[PDB]
């Protein structure tokens, strides 16, 4: 069922994953040489063995795989932040999303997945090299069909109209507030990710100026604690990622 | 555009949301009486008035309104927990999900909206009053098309096959592990939400025993702090919801 | 034995405490009337019974009982914040402490307990009613031996010299930095408690300006989670106190 | 004023501290030889110079210095946890404390500082090399007067009686419960520090068997978030110490 050119997740015995394109070349590993040609005509769930006899399993790549293994220009918007943006903004299949700060394309890949083949994500970017690398990430993930990158400064305006969500992770989201109020559907969401307290203060004040266009804003911070579970001791993992950014939501009119 | 029988969200000046089916009747509010018939023939983004001069904005119902306004039992799975289920398990449009513990239909509604018209959710439930209640909400939210509620003890087995995700909020997820291993696609996710660390210990024991059926399980705990942001003062809100439940993820072999 | 005028802690069957003054007057309770005079001749570890038959145990009042049961114009600086102030700044028996913001006298009580009968806490306060209130609180607790309340505005200066610590919980702690710099012993701690980010920002501004007077400042934030532990279920408590204030520490060169 | 044999902290133009016993010798350091003969007869707040020009400040050793610079091999109980133990148990000058797990002496130092010259700390230990290292640390910090270490297993029993607090950092505190019930004064505190949920569950089980000797227990967990305050950005430190141990408190009768 797998043909040349298709993408595949190879899982080694230790649980390490390789998101691979099937082709006539021999992939090198910790644990021997895979001949990726042997994968043609196999099914997901079958295995291939390296030259030293270690078994690698073939999985269909999912969004988590693409997200986990893309070329990143550190940092990004993290899974957990993307998650709450989706939840509290209620992003849905079919939604039309404008986003600014395409970066590596991480938030874009996640949002593209949520809106499906019939949703649209339009990403703004001002940095040429980030646009060229994001686009390569989005083609690689197959979202080629639903995402458009505009090499354009969103501060100067939003061309689009009747958008479901404006989602931002750039330095000054306050400079987009006025444009978002025009672009957004009634009941549409303005969403911003900001690492600093200062950015929140500014944004909240701008959103107060635009009380007539937005509902009362909401700013959250998400923490995720991994648990270390064993036979005897169950306890939280000693260190954790405590802070990425704040997320501010505001409903339109 | 708005016709009889459609569902609409009315927003009052304060920002109180009313989820209403538009029909020929009068609706009684703390800001006076409304005639829903005046909504008919109008478009989203427009306003109707009350017999005290107070305006009511008309918005298209989004998933977040349904989750906010549905009938409930006591405990539920909160948006943040479902958010991370979605993010960490890679729940995508078109997915086939098995969930047990429908309860009030909160989680099921969340997942139904993520999977889209072409995804499917099958929910098991042992408690006949909950099943009726949950089904009441999904027809109401319009996910009629994609959701099926089984009145069946999931511990007896999972009749579905090639499922993308098995997602549990029930007292003993360990008693579903063997079943889910057979039901899940290669690469699919077992996901369990458990309030106590006892549950997690027991569940981790079962997954340990099924080592050759799942990758290394990870267990997480998610906290969300709201921020009180004023002109003079930005502090985290004094009080917060600090624990709902632990979430455990395991990918199938 | 216990005599008239002694202060005592009555613990009821449900574990509830009552800090009481022993005297010929009968005290009214959920569980019946207590003849407090019957607590004369009795000793710590003994009990007395209400007219409804219920037994109240007699304990020696400790610092936690005074802190837990005093008259507040709430909220105070919470015992979690005061603990970390003590621990991080090294507050020891015999210390000479200047604090400003006597308020209810809660912080003052805590530090007074720490410094001991031979230590000194000098508390500044600009409000006559608070000063009366707190002084009544500290008498009540037996600390009038070691605490001084100066009805004076600390922004105008600190009369004391060679102080161990300057501990602040007032709105503009930056206006005390210079005075604290000159009041503190070498190795003495400037400590401020500030509910808002904004206050931390200004206080960091001022401490940068006086870098030649202070080591690098450190701002913490402390959360305490309660656990629900029962035979079956052990989980963190659902709701917690998430924020009181930030605490900044600065060592004098 | 400062004579031979006394202890002194040296602060350099970076901020780093060195705690030494003052005696005539060319002290080897990163910024050049010190020669601690220029220091004798000086006062605190003065400066002494090396051969490379730079200046070193003389500070009086506080409890924070001893806890920083001590030989601290084995994992300590953390300052934040010591703090809440002090706070919630109401540990006061002059208290009599039995503690088990002397470890390196860290928790023993901190407690010995709080109970003061007239308090007593009896530390139990079963490991020789730990006991030798612990006694060598407390003598160095000057608490020889108030601390005794017993090379004896606390599970076998508690020799002392009428004690203020039993403070534990060992693997099975539930075995010390009955002994503590005998040793503690009316209103005294049993305090145990456990890194695992399991340990807490066992302990709570024992404490409830001893409901007639103890008030309902209270288990807590403390987190400290460091704040990053730069001129143009305030945010929490990205990473933070999230879990060290749970702490359980119970009042005797
Ligand atoms: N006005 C604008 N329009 C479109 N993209 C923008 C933009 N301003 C910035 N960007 C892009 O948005 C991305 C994130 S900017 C980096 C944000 C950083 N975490 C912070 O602390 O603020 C970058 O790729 C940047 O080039
Ligand atoms: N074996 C089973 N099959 C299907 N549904 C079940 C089930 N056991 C419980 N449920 C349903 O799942 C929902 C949540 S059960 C309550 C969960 C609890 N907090 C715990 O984990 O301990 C209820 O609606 C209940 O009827
Ligand atoms: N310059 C100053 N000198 C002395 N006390 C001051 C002061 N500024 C404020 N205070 C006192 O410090 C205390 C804390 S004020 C900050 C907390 C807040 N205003 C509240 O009341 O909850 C108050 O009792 C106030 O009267
Ligand atoms: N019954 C007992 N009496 C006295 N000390 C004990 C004891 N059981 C354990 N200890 C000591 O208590 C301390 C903490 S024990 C828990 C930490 C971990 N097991 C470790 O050693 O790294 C150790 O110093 C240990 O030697």
């Amino acid at each position: 069922m797998i043909r040349e050119g298709d993408k595949v997740v190879l899982v080694d015995p230790r649980g390490k994953r390789y998101l691979i394109t099937v082709s006539k070349r021999d992939f090198h590993t910790d644990l021997g040489i895979l001949k990726l040609e042997e994968i043609i005509g196999r099914n997901f769930g079958e295995a291939i063995k390296s030259h030293k006899g270690h078994e690698f399993k073939i999985l269909r790549p999912r969004i988590v795989d693409y997200l986990d293994k893309m070329k990143r220009g550190p940092q990004i918007v993290h899974p957990k932040d993307a998650a709450l943006i989706v939840a509290y903004a209620g992003i849905s299949p079919g939604d039309f999303i404008v986003e600014a700060g395409v970066g590596s394309g991480a938030l874009t890949l996640f949002l593209a997945n949520i809106v499906g083949p019939e949703g649209r994500v339009v990403s703004y970017e001002i940095r040429e090299d980030f646009a060229k690398l994001a686009w390569e990430n989005i083609k690689w993930a197959g979202f080629d069909d639903r995402v458009t990158i505009k090499l354009k400064d969103i501060y100067e305006g939003i061309e689009e109209e009747n958008v479901d969500h404006v989602i931002l992770d750039l330095p000054q989201p306050e400079r987009v507030v006025e444009h978002a109020a025009k672009a957004l559907k009634p009941g549409g969401f303005f969403v911003a990710y900001t690492p600093c307290s200062n950015q929140v203060m500014r944004l909240h004040e701008k959103l107060r100026e635009f009380k007539d266009y937005f509902m009362k804003p909401r700013t959250i911070n998400v923490l995720v604690f991994d648990q270390e579970v064993k036979k005897e001791c169950m306890r939280p993992r000693t260190t954790a990622l405590v802070h990425t950014g704040y997320i501010t939501f505001a409903r339109r009119i």
